């Protein structure tokens, strides 16, 4: 019985965006693995030419030791499999047919069975133009070389559930249609794309360089997610990518993941990988060591956090189940997206309160020795409910500054920027969101319990309690080792 996650990957080829990709990698590792008999990876990546590339293959897939179990399996057998299997394609997702050379470009798009895009640029204030191009007008130029393909089985398109944007309370999976705003002081009531790509982009002074007119871009991106009700220039773009690729599959049969909040793998390969110093971690990292007393924060609300491991599984289950092409299924209409919300907010919601508990208690049991290597001070996590009682705590500046007392107003930049930092994390540690876990619920229901076995993503079986004091903390701290 079960819905077939492994045999599936049965000889199939695959077009995938993210290359140095945290959340893309894994998912490739899982693949190889999980069935060696999968048709190959194509793995598009930037790069100055194609040898410049097989570089950034090797130096962060092949030669990572989240692949080593696979550098196992295979023998000496390992690096030829890895070249067998990964064909790098240089390429860029800001240029058509994702920039990938013509005879190559057409080779891919006759033998590949599954797109995979995870591609994007994640900077949450990111500059208008930039964020567009990658992160909504990338996703037509994609879709647009997927409508070339000769046997396309599936696109799967990875967006976040923070996607969902200002929608406060339960927010159950739907799609975004090409119109759709999130509006339910400053509001617009229906979206132009033409409008948007416009502003983002048209002259630009494509040549003026100045990190004045690049602040400019980066405050109008801002202006806009938040008339049309996205929190940033980053959830904005990743939406109206969304719609594009609605607009855009016609025939194709998509599938949308959105993963909220992305954290080490719980598991498969080990638990204990991560990489990359994003949102939840820098923070974590900063109050490790110094600076962070204390954070701006509602206690009793949520981070929808996912372990990069179970994303995975969710996305194998989804590829197994909607990109098995049929005849009678192809022969019947186009259906709808494909949205799973893949988050723990509605089911095992991990509060701000035990994070800050669980920040300590990892903090203090093994806490990080520092540049003499003399181990630091490191108290409860001080949560606020306002920016008032948060720029209160420049009883710091003075009081921190205590290491000089020995015999007989201080300048404070320090605390304008632990102030600012927490201004912009505000719209996320008081997020109205709950993200509803359904679809992606009944996709496990589906599978043989030999399959929840492989390919885990029941949210529920976490103990956050533990996964973040023993698992992610220690997995992040180990990567940041640079
Ligand atoms: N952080 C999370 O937990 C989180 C949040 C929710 C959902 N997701 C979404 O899932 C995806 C996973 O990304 P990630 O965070 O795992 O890794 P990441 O490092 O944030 O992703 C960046 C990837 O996109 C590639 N990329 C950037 N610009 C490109 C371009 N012009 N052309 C082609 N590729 C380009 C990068 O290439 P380079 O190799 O040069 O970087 C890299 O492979 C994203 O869409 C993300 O928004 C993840």
């Amino acid at each position: 019985g079960g819905i077939g996650i492994a045999e599936f990957l049965g000889g199939k080829n695959f077009l995938i965006t993210g290359g140095t990709g945290f959340l893309a990698k894994v998912l490739i590792e899982k693949i190889l693995r999980t069935n060696p008999d999968v048709g190959k990876i194509y793995v598009l990546i930037k790069a100055k030419d194609g040898d410049a590339a097989l570089k950034r293959l090797h130096n962060e897939v092949v030669d990572t030791e989240l692949f080593s179990r696979l550098q196992e399996i295979h023998g000496k057998d390992y690096h030829s499999f890895a070249a067998r299997k990964l064909v790098p394609v240089v390429g860029d997702v800001r240029e058509a047919n994702v920039g990938i050379a013509p005879e190559l470009a057409g080779v891919i798009a006759d033998e590949v069975d599954i797109i995979v895009n995870s591609a994007a640029n994640t900077t949450f204030d990111e500059r208008y133009d930039v964020a567009m191009d990658i992160n909504t007008v990338g996703p037509f130029r994609i879709m647009s070389f997927a409508q070339r393909f000769r046997r396309l089985k599936l696109f799967l398109q990875v967006s976040t559930a923070y996607v969902n944007g200002q929608r406060q309370g339960v927010v159950l999976e739907k799609p975004f249609r090409l119109g759709d705003t999130i509006a339910k002081q400053h509001k617009n009531t229906m979206l132009d794309i033409e409008a948007e790509i416009k502003l983002a982009f048209d002259h630009r002074r494509h040549g003026d360089d100045s990190a004045s007119f690049s602040e400019e871009m980066k405050e109008l991106g801002l202006e806009r997610a938040k008339l049309h009700g996205w929190q940033d220039t980053y959830v904005f773009t990743k939406a109206m990518g969304e719609m594009v690729i609605n607009s855009m599959r016609g025939d194709i049969p998509v599938v949308t993941i959105r993963p909220s909040v992305i954290e080490s793998t719980w598991r498969d390969p080990f638990p204990g990988w991560m990489e990359g110093n994003r949102m939840m971690d820098p923070v974590v990292l900063y109050y490790g060591k110094g600076q962070l007393s204390g954070f701006l924060a509602d206690p009793e609300g949520v981070l929808d956090v996912v372990p990069a491991d179970m994303v995975v599984n969710a996305t194998l289950a989804s590829m197994a189940k909607h990109g098995r092409g049929g005849a009678a299924a192809a022969a019947a209409a186009a259906e709808g997206m494909h949205v799973y919300h893949v988050a723990s907010s509605t089911v095992n919601p991990l509060a701000f309160g035990d994070l800050s508990r669980f920040l300590f208690q990892h903090f203090t049991g093994s806490p990080y020795s520092d540049a003499a290597g003399r181990p630091i001070h490191v108290p409860p996590m001080r949560l606020f409910d306002t920016m008032e009682q948060f720029a209160s705590y420049v009883e710091t500046d003075a009081l921190l500054r205590a290491g000089r007392l020995a015999g007989a107003e201080l300048c404070a930049k320090s605390v304008e920027q632990t102030i600012y930092l927490g201004s912009i994390y505000q719209p996320y540690t008081f997020y109205g969101g709950r993200f509803d876990n359904g679809n992606t619920e009944a996709l496990i229901g589906e599978m043989s319990e030999e399959e929840k076995a492989r390919f885990h993503f029941d949210v529920r079986s976490i103990e956050w309690t533990d996964y973040i004091t023993n698992v992610h903390i220690p997995g992040l701290r180990k990567h940041v080792m640079k």
